[PDB]
């Protein structure tokens, strides 16, 4: 009953406020029942609550509906309720509400994504679009994912959302640790950098920390987003007064952070664990009737994964082992659908330096569709690190860009007109980078050839605002076919020049030739110099690892490892 354009009109007109805790508002009144639960055996004290808030000063109040989702619901088995107990919710709160804005309030399911859970991208998304559904019919005026702890359970729950409606007002929140991690890894800046390219509407931090120890936190996330910021901090570092819980800060020693967060550019403030109607009493105080502000987001180029954030501001070395497509043996095992030693491959190279996967399925059409799924999924928990996804079939492309938890470095896209938008859109929709393959209908031979694709690649990709993020493959061919490597560095460098990042399939000039670890560490070098910025090479060639490094040292590039003597 209020789409996104005009909700952010208002935020952009003047700082909002939101409301407190309201579990702990129900136990005031006695009641202990699961608070989803009170909108079906109570709806009174849901109204009355939301009312406390709305007088205390909101401008906006959550529905009683985090625990709202079938998976949770069915641990309480209450799989059942979950149709009421989110439209009482919505309409206890509509008419508590009055004028005020209503944002259904959706928490995670709380099981972890496999390997570390057993649940897959589909579950969770599934999960989260039926509830989505029934608030976006109940005329709710946005949607917040509160709480949340793993990026792929958040990615899950906004692509969801987003697939049920373009319209309404979306808001993504993580809750991060006092080291400024989330549970499965996700550091501020990560979480900033992968969802601000998803179709939502706002970001934001709440819960686990007070307003002091989020401070920080909450800064880092408004350098990478120029979306609307919301917090909610607890009230206070979390004691015992009886064992039980008790939170300190009070609304005075509370309230008195607003000024630092009002100048770190936040557009909605409010509370989680500890606060109350007193609280936000104040918050309506300290506050006023304000106007948001800028900050401009710092520009960078990374990939990301639950746990690690790889930047472009270094050799970015990229692992190309799990590659089923040349290797008969690995392949034999991953349409069999082993797991195993695709899992071992992916250790062993983040192991030896490898700071990104390549992973390729082969044989696209023969491989089991799921195991796909499962693996684009898994790898990044086991390994840390991010992955450059090396599919060719757009259907994979997309089942697969999905369920990667993070943003992925898509590998290859020629440059032509078709698969280029095609693929752009792809990225654009799920999020992430593009390896643009200087090369259309058959291969360049010359760094004069080369620099024609470059062109034209560049055309389409402003014509469609994407080359901000794009990383270059100049095409490598093996010198036993006439390859001339001098053509394809005098290109890094043009490129490298032009200001963009490159990657190179390092292998490709030496298949065919004996020694092959020495044409391929030279080539490094010397691409290197050139500013080749990455290149999906063997992390476990430890020669080219060794010299790669020493070539940084060198470089002034990285530094020192101790003299001696």
């Amino acid at each position: 009953m209020r789409n996104r354009r005009e909700v952010s009109k208002l935020l952009s007109e003047r700082v909002l406020l939101l409301d407190g805790a309201y579990g702990t508002e129900f136990m005031k009144y006695g009641y202990d029942d699961l608070p989803e639960e009170l909108n079906i055996k109570a709806p009174d004290v849901v109204l009355k609550v939301h009312r406390s808030y709305i007088e205390s000063g909101s401008d906006v109040i959550l529905t009683n509906t985090f625990g709202a989702t079938r998976m949770k619901l069915r641990k309480h088995g209450l799989e059942d309720k979950l149709d009421p107990i989110v439209r009482n919710a919505v309409r206890i709160a509509r008419r508590a509400a009055g004028e005020k804005l209503v944002f259904g309030d959706i928490g995670p399911t709380g099981e972890l994504p496999y390997p570390l859970g057993s649940t897959l991208f589909e579950e969770f998304y599934e999960n989260f679009r039926e509830t989505v559904e029934i608030m976006v019919e109940e005329g709710v005026d946005g949607i917040i994912f509160e709480t949340f702890s793993d990026i792929l359970e958040l990615k899950a729950a906004v692509l969801a959302a987003r697939e049920v409606s373009r319209d309404v007002f979306l808001i993504a929140h993580m809750t991060f640790d006092e080291k400024g991690r989330s549970l499965t890894g996700t550091d501020p800046a990560n979480f900033a950098i992968t969802f601000d390219e998803l179709d939502i509407d706002a970001l934001g931090i709440n819960c686990s920390l007070g307003p002091e120890e989020i401070l920080p936190i909450f800064q880092e996330l408004s350098q990478y987003t120029d979306k609307f910021l919301v917090v909610e901090p607890n009230a206070g570092k979390p004691i015992v007064e009886n064992g039980k819980t008790v939170y300190p800060l009070k609304p005075h020693d509370f309230a008195v952070h607003i000024d630092s967060y009002y100048e770190l550019g936040v557009n909605i403030f409010g509370g989680c664990c500890g606060t109350t109607p007193e609280h936000v009493k104040l918050f309506r105080k300290v506050l006023g009737n304000r106007k948001p502000l800028q900050r401009k987001k710092k520009r960078i180029f990374a990939v990301s994964s639950p746990s690690k954030l790889v930047t472009f501001d270094h050799f970015v070395v990229i692992g190309e082992r799990i590659n089923p497509a040349g290797r008969k043996k690995l392949w034999a095992e991953m349409q069999k659908g082993n797991e195993e030693i695709v899992i071992k491959e992916a250790k062993t190279q983040v192991e030896k330096g490898a700071e990104v996967l390549d992973v390729n399925f082969g044989i696209e059409s023969q491989i089991d569709v799921r195991y796909v799924e499962k693996i684009v999924q898994t790898l990044p928990y086991v390994s840390n690190v991010p992955l450059s996804l090396d599919i060719q079939n757009v259907d994979l492309t997309e089942r697969a860009l999905r369920a990667y938890p993070g943003r992925s470095l898509f590998n290859s896209a020629k440059v032509d007109e078709e698969e280029l938008e095609m693929k752009i859109n792809l990225l654009k929709k799920y999020g992430g980078t593009l390896i643009v393959l200087l090369m259309g209908k058959d291969v360049p031979k010359s760094f004069e050839e080369r620099k024609e694709y470059f062109e034209k690649a560049l055309k389409i990709l402003e014509r469609h605002d994407f080359s901000d993020r794009v990383i270059f493959d100049p095409g490598v061919l093996p010198l036993g076919a006439e390859g001339k490597p001098v053509e394809v560095l005098k290109t890094i460098e043009f490129i490298s020049s032009k200001g963009f990042n490159t990657t190179v399939g390092l292998s490709n000039l030496s298949f065919g030739l004996p020694d092959r670890s020495y044409y391929n560490t030279a080539f490094l070098v010397l691409g290197i110099s050139k500013g080749l910025s990455s290149a999906i090479m063997n992390p476990l060639d430890e020669t080219l690892m060794k010299t790669l490094n020493a070539t940084l040292v060198i470089l002034e590039k990285k530094e020192l490892p101790r003299a001696e003597v």
